[PDB]
């Protein structure tokens, strides 16, 4: 299953160091799993219940950090993978937190938006039992936003008999969130696409990048590359297809085109190329912010790029990586570029427990500073064990949540 | 499933009464499931996981109120299924009680007794978050007694900072239990025994009894019959065989010959006969004390009991029930039969919270008083409905869950 | 003001007793007054803010009582009068209680179902703040029945994290009620109408009763005068006019024919009578259950009854009573008269706290107990003060508050 | 030291009893010693520091009981063996209390009003970090009476935020009290004397009773003994001398003549004697309710006494045991005579728990069974270790207290 | 009502803006309001009973922030009216706090040390079960100082069993306070005077300054305006007269002068004028500082001030407004002018709740920014609707909480 296939990749790693045994075992484990099934009345007066959950892998470290999925395919299998990631991606930027997920098996869209707001309120007050701003810190994900995550918080606020306001991240701006909460993903790839480029010995200058997909991630990752690091963006892709060209995009326009015309496709001055196309280009850095294994074993063999930064989430499947490393093409694992999502969110939390909120030079600042020690963190491990980066970043992630395991007792 | 299945039995009365489908939905739905996976250091220094679960299905009437298992063969579903009958056997004693359940992955066999604590402690420690006095109220079942339920309180008590005792019931007597424990069940069935002679005009007197099995509810209840009731116990059943006397048994000997000599069997002034044989006894009332599915399909045609007494769980399978309630076999349903336990424990949960106990005979006649009202309370729904005592019962439980959720909103 | 009025009577009794003055400011000013502004979302999805109160007078004596109203037409200083009597009506009784009152000024004609529930839930869950089973119990009132208090018991159980059930009385029988709550009030009249025939050497089997008002208070008024005391209900009246009948009504056929017939007017045997005829009877006890100021200057001349036991609130005006005691005619004040209903609101709150509940016999008897008591206990201030019996129920309540206050500090 | 003293007596019992070892330690050393140093502002402006203690020394069986004294020479020592003492003296009637003392080294008499109450509300604002309903329950002792209790109470409602009540015993009737309270300790030596003269064969009628001590204890004890028991009081003596006379003196008279005139001496028709030639009289039964060491080495050899309820404590000698013993003359322990006061405070705050008051006659009759029960239990361990009953009566208290940890763990 | 009249305020600048009708009704009417009356024990033994108010109009935003005030001319309107408009104060500086005031009716110079102490902390343990860290922090007001504010905090602390500190703002520096306390105000008065000059094109090197009132806010505001701006300090005036030259007073010598002589006036080298004359001076900047309606209808026609920097509450009359924004005279709204005081106290809140607190030239720094920003939010929303830098501000105020209201339900 989904969990088991996690559980698999983390076994690797754990084979690599000398875990003891038992510990390993406690580490796989998740701590909490809550089902809840509550009920729910709709506008048409009739009550329906749904079906919801929280699960709480890792707490070692610090509370349990975590979004909640409001999606109709949704299984508990599901819920404890993602969670089981959390706990090793909070873990490799080296955050004060443990590893948690949720979700509600509910389709947004046949709800309106009182349904969907007193859903989200009794299942705030369902799975309440078990979260709390030391305990557990949901936060947005697949269909739930700012304002989903603002009802969450004014619930629990007028539940507990307080403001909290630092139950739940993600929350709109004036309402306790924290800025460069949006291009935070994207500047985590920045970031890594800086670094990737320096240990290559590549100038940014004259580097080339291409990005696949054009989502908050890609946008923000082609704009910041452009301008921050002065990188020429040769090519973007929509869900429909991709646009090329040597001389350099100008990513802003790229953007307000894809705002006034559904895909950055058409988009003159540019030879439009298909996706796989794209990922087979001659480029210095190749950022795969789009889809899952879209780097997989037949474009494995083919890739012209030196560097691959994930700029999304599984975009290089595992039979690719052992033809990528074997290659000697430098892969930037996931869990470590675009974890710059996470590292705001802890940053709205900080902010939130201290009610001060900081202005958006201190939040990036500090988003990049935290990238940077992360990546050399894991290199050090690379050099250390000699294996991909990936596996690198897994046995830190694992070694600092046994330490902590070890240590307490 | 077993689950499932236990959600067939409730559909049947539900179809029965006018139940609004939208919150027949609730009623089915389970509130919480509490899954954890929790390390326990064994006597070698080797840490080991352990799996366990707490399901609180309805809180409607009151809090969830239920035992805990340690078992190696304990699945989610059996759980969820266990707890789904909770809240109907509470709701037809008219307890204010909810329906939970609870039970740990462990064969306590292999386990010695400070390993056997230390998972009991961790355990409490865990499920705590969502249990208290007011919440969910844990109670002893297979293969846990006093002594562990004893741990569980002293966890709470030392855990929240003072001393409770109300968080679970079945503890020592001298340590917050309540007197009548042990006969508890079994009176149940002795009450029940009695009334159903009323309504078949038997007298007692002249009664004669057979019960199958002889664990804590038969031999109780075999005695409590006899002695109390006057009525002639001919035969009794151990796991192994059971033995007939028309003259009828000291149960006291009995009781005394099966402590001395693991079986009731080889009793002198005792014809040997099968368990099978037993159930098909000319008798006027037969207690099914033993197992699941002993009075099936074949039996059922060869029943000459005039009334049957459940004192065990499912004794008599659904396919029974037909063919008994079809010959006009009255079936005295177990979630009313064997109550009896519940209904001390729940005064133990009352003289706890006032920290005044009651001595033995309160407690008998409470339990009396209160087992006389659910059997008449079942029998009036009963002969509204027309149907299975079995099916009324379960009627009546539906009805006052859903009146309390109505009333309450 | 009302309230100034309601001091006004205070500072009469205050008087009569060396009660020192720098302590009396103390009782007659309120602990508390809360006034909250609460949003509630119209089923038409209109936001409309109510106004609510809360007012405990005094707390000296345990956790204040008083039930909550819903009505357009609700002056704070209406409440804090309320407020001030509930103070002295527990005092009286001896009841473990302060004075406590509460409403939201609004029509409940003007609302739908939902729209109450809402309103409900909103107005308990902003004065939670403030109330609590061992700070503030409210109960019903004007406008307010067991459904809207069940509401406030789930939205307090729901909003602090477990089954409460203890924080309101009044509630449903199977959801924390008790049993006799809706005779109590009736009962308590029973109670002090036959000791008011024996202070006045009447036999009751010869007493003759006059009953002016068949409401809930009249009515059981006039029944367990009729079946227990054995005492000749001569006339009653309904809100339209009398019944009298010197050969004796049978309660029960009038009840019934209420229940029928909106009114107990055209009741065949009859003679019929105008309310002012019937509080004019020659009948040795009058238990006014209508309307305030029925027993008027005008009325109290020719009032041929030979003791007055109020069964509704102030019947008689103070320049009645006056007439009244010159008479000699014995008036048993009303806060002593009609308190079983707070009386057994008690009883409810005390079965809730240990969660057992005590069968209606149990609830009669320690009503009339208390009642006896009470009774007795004004009496002995009375001769004491050589005062109306309604002033010495006024210095015994007073006494009672100021005592606590004094050993307290 | 007096805690030594303690202890030693204690590793007496505990040699009787296979007791382990390692345990026993855990059972003489006190769980907590909470010393605090605070300041208190005296009338004349001028700050002035207090010491206080407050020791729990075994919680195993229930929350901590014990007084509070205001004394100016009360060493941590005297506290920590009060303590100890208050845990057997609990085990040994079956109540469900553990071991608590307090006192604050004060003389009550230097200061005024204002000043002890403020200093009674600093100390227990101090302790009350470790008290509670539920954790320890203070109660008077020497120099604190209902008055200071009232404002412990009412200290510890106003801090935490609500009506308590149940924090302290031995509070005003009119405020949380019991009804009894004054006699309870008097009907303890009444219920034992009555026992004592049963298993001595000795007819209460017949029965004379010689009573060392006129203070609450021995008023209380003379007059129930002759009135309930009918024995006859031949002699009671005051802090000054006593009277003698075979007739049976009237109780009551002399009651109202130590009240008219400050002691029992000179009172009309009784023979003057001195306390020492009181204790030699030959009477059936001595209740020495007075001083400590009163029956000493020298008196022992010549006391007439066929039995010797002790009213008072220790008011005979280790050595007098001995010899007492020897001569086969019963001694009945004052952990068990004397533990009236204990008892009823237990139901004060069982009471207080559910906020319903026994009447009068409910707590003799709990006191009464109370202390047939604990004396019988004392009796059967007597016989079977063929001891001293007061030896008998601590190997009880340690077993039960024992027996709870074991079970704990 | 003076309620009503900042009501009306409100609805103008809510006409202004499409704001839903049913949403500024939660607006207008406050969130709570309670009203107290506790007894004091006055030095000469006898209690006193005194009235004391809190209301939190609104919370939407975060925590209620509000002054506390001691004067016995205190009614429950100005109480609301002052609550009311700290809620737009707080939210147009763009604070995480809501509204909220409070008052006790006492004329403190008719009370000794020791009286005000013990009423300060009656009443806020009255006004504690509303209050918290989270909830409403109090700070000073009229008659009540950093001294009093230490006793709130001390009463807090002591109650709740920890130091808190942060439960109120104004406290002693040593104790909890924040640098910069008293220059607050002035400093706000300064910042805006300076981007008055800004927007005005007027160089501050040259620009002319009269400040009217010589109290804190004068003070500082003339120094700071000085020294740090380089205006040139023309005329001041004292509650008597003032004092004016074109060369430029030297704000140090005034200051030291007023403290060594009550008054500014009769100071040397100052052409002694009147205060109506000092408001009609030809100079740049007008900041009045001193009492309510000193620019009103006479004045406002004959007014050569270039812009009026309102560094007191309402120095300028509603009818006065209209006509300097006819005269295209700027004014800068008071809560935008004066805000610095709050600005301040949020500071130290956060400051308080972390526990490190920040040197003066943080603080300084932070004042000035946040001025700045809060001023070009105002002036954003000046030119978005064409009206008066006031009736702005009002509406970025409303807006704001508005936002929060909707976004969370």
């Amino acid at each position: 299953s989904l969990y088991e296939m996690a559980v698999e990749q983390f076994n690797r790693a754990a084979s690599l160091m000398d875990l003891e045994s038992d510990l390993a075992e406690v580490l796989r484990r998740p701590k909490r799993v809550l089902i809840v099934e509550f009920p729910v009345r709709m506008d048409d007066g009739h009550v329906e219940v749904f079906t919801g959950y929280r699960v709480q892998h890792n707490v070692a470290r610090g509370p349990a950090k975590g979004g909640i999925r409001y999606h109709p395919d949704v299984t508990l299998d599901e819920v404890k993978a993602l969670a089981f990631w959390m706990t090793w991606k909070t873990a490799v930027m080296n955050l004060p937190f443990g590893g948690g997920k949720g979700g509600v098996r509910v389709d947004p869209k046949k709800l309106s938006r009182n349904e969907l707001e007193r859903l989200s309120r009794r299942f705030f007050s369902e799975i309440q039992v078990i979260i709390g701003p030391y305990n557990d810190i949901p936060a947005p994900d697949v269909n739930t936003n700012a304002d989903v995550i603002a009802w969450y918080m004014d619930t629990y606020s007028m539940n507990v008999g307080h403001t909290v306001l630092g139950i739940v991240t993600g929350k709109p701006v004036e309402l306790g969130g924290s800025k460069g909460r949006e291009e935070a993903t994207g500047r985590g790839v920045k970031v890594c696409a800086g670094l990737a480029m320096d240990v290559l010995g590549i100038d940014p200058k004259k580097a080339t990048v291409a990005v696949q997909g054009f989502g908050n991630v890609g946008q923000f990752a082609a704009l910041l590359i452009s301008q921050e690091l002065g990188s020429k963006v040769v090519a973007v892709s929509d869900s429909r297809g991709g646009i090329y060209n040597p001389e350099g995009f100008d990513v802003e326009e790229l953007i307000r085109y894809k705002k006034e015309h559904g895909t950055v496709v058409t988009y003159p001055k540019g030879e439009r190329i298909t996706n796989e196309e794209l990922l087979e280009l001659d480029v210095d850095i190749l950022v795969p912010a789009a889809l899952e294994g879209a780097i997989h074993a037949g474009n494995a063999e083919r890739i012209k790029a030196k560097a691959v930064v994930e700029g999304a989430n599984g975009p290089t499947t595992p039979e690719a990586d052992e033809i990528l490393s074997r290659r000697g093409i430098l892969v930037v694992p996931d869990i470590l570029a675009n974890a710059g999502g996470v590292t705001v969110s802890y940053f709205e939390w900080v902010q939130d427990l201290q009610s001060f909120f900081w202005d958006l030079d201190q939040v990036r600042n500090a988003l990049e500073k935290m990238m940077k020690g992360a990546f050399n963190d894991v290199m050090k491990v690379k050099e250390k064990y000699n294996v991909d980066m990936r596996t690198a970043a897994y046995i830190l992630a694992i070694d600092r949540v046994a330490y902590a395991t070890k240590k307490r007792g």
